[PDB]
This record gives C-alpha cells, structure tokens and sequence, in this order.
C-alpha cells in the first residue's frame, strides 16, 4: 500500500548488466504494455530482477505527463496512448484519469498551465521516463 | 520493505493540508530531528489516513536525489539534507553517490557522469529533492 496512483502488476522480461544503473523491460499483467525501468545495479541484484519475475510497478502520479505532442511521447522512455476519462482542476494541480485500452485507469498530477488544452474524450499520450518508476516485490 | 528505492526511511506524519487535488504532509524522520515535505494527491491522502500520528515508509528513488554545494539550490529545494560524500563508483553513463548522513545511515544518489565529474569523496555537500518526488507507503 503506498501513495503511488499507479501500482501495476507485472514482470520483468529482460535486465541489462550494467554496473551502476541498469535497465529492465517489464510487462505488465494486462499481457501488453512494455516498459522499461532504470535501477540501481545494488537493486537489480538485491531483488532478483531477471527474466520471469513478478513485480510491483510504482509510478507516482506527478512523474506521468499527458501530452498531444507525438513527438514528446516520442522522446520518453515510456509511453501510454489512452483517451482521457475525467479531468479535475484544482488551483495549482489538475488530476487527469486516462483510460488505457484494457479499462485501467492511469493517473497523473499535471500543473493547471499544462492542461488547458485538455479535455474529456481526447486522445492523449501518457509519458515518463526509466529512472521515475520505483520496482516493488 | 522490499522496493528498488535506494532511501527508504520511517516517519510519523507531522501534518497535513487538505487542498483539492494535491496535498503536501509534513514527515518526522526516525532520528526525531530531520522533518521532510511530501506531495501527494488528496485521494492518497485519505485513502493511506495520512492524519498526523501516522507512522509511513519514505520511499526515495536514488535518481531523484541532486547533490550540491550550493546555499541557494539547496535553499531553493523542498527538501534538504547536508552530509559528505563517502563513496563514489563511476560508471559510462551515470554515477552512484553514497553520502553519510547522521546516525550511520547512507543516503543514495544516481547521478549523470558528465555532471559527477567534480564531486569526490569526503566533500560535504547537501542532498536534495522533491516533495514530488517522495512515495509514501504504509
Ligand atoms: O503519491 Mo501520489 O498520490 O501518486 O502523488
Ligand atoms: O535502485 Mo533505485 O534507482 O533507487 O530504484
């Protein structure tokens, strides 16, 4: 149980041997999404992340953007297209529900300047990088 | 208790707003001295009883930590934790910067290698970091 909005099952299909930061490929339980995380070397070794292990995906919601900028999505390490559910904008903060293909609800924390453009029933691009998703076991 | 984050440390919750969307608390660390602020969305909030009194885990992922030596970026952060360097390894891409912190513990930092090249050990330095950048866990 932690504050993260977005806690995803998966597993981990691939783990690179670099020794400082690493990188592992995860797939998530929905049989479909890809990602790709960036962990210490200590870590990956300390949890055992190699080919068939099952994970925790944490990715709090302010380290998720939302963008119609392709070429953004582009750039990231990570990327989520989905259609946005709700959208609640508060005084500083927006929170934006995103619908992903298989039903699941993304969350993401984006600063009110950046999400004048959207709105409910859009298609949207959620984004983040490697290195801001925690691996639980 | 097992996650990839390299800082992970006790706190009883000390304070919290009740904005809308994003709400910041206030975490007293274990050594009942060092006080951090963490961001998150109202519905975590409730959902975690994040009231003060409430004991939670501080989850710190080691690339969200800067390192610096200088009063105004360290000012400037929502979080701040001087120390000195006590090991650096280099690697092609980034660096891993351990740095002691009272009461034997060790915080963590991965740091890009073109912007490690003139942190050393035994340098004190100041850590830093978001109150974004923080997961809380039960
Ligand atoms: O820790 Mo949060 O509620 O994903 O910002
Ligand atoms: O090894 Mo990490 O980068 O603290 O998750």
């Amino acid at each position: 149980q932690t504050s993260a909005r977005n806690q995803w099952f998966g597993t981990i299909t691939a783990r690179d041997h670099d020794d400082v930061q690493q990188h592992v490929d995860v797939l998530l339980a929905d049989g479909k999404t890809r990602l790709k995380v960036a962990i210490t070397a200590q870590s990956g070794a300390r949890l055992g992340l190699d080919e068939g292990k099952e994970v925790l995906i944490l990715l709090k919601a302010p380290w998720v953007g939302i963008t119609q900028d392709e070429a953004v999505a582009q750039n990231a390490d990570n990327q989520l297209p989905g259609i946005i559910s709700h959208i609640e904008r508060g005084a500083e903060q927006c929170e934006v529900l995103m619908a992903l293909p298989d039903g699941q609800t993304l969350c993401a924390t984006v600063p009110v300047n950046e999400a004048t453009s959207l709105e409910q029933g859009q298609n949207v691009t959620a984004y983040f990088n490697a290195d801001s998703v925690i691996i639980a076991t």
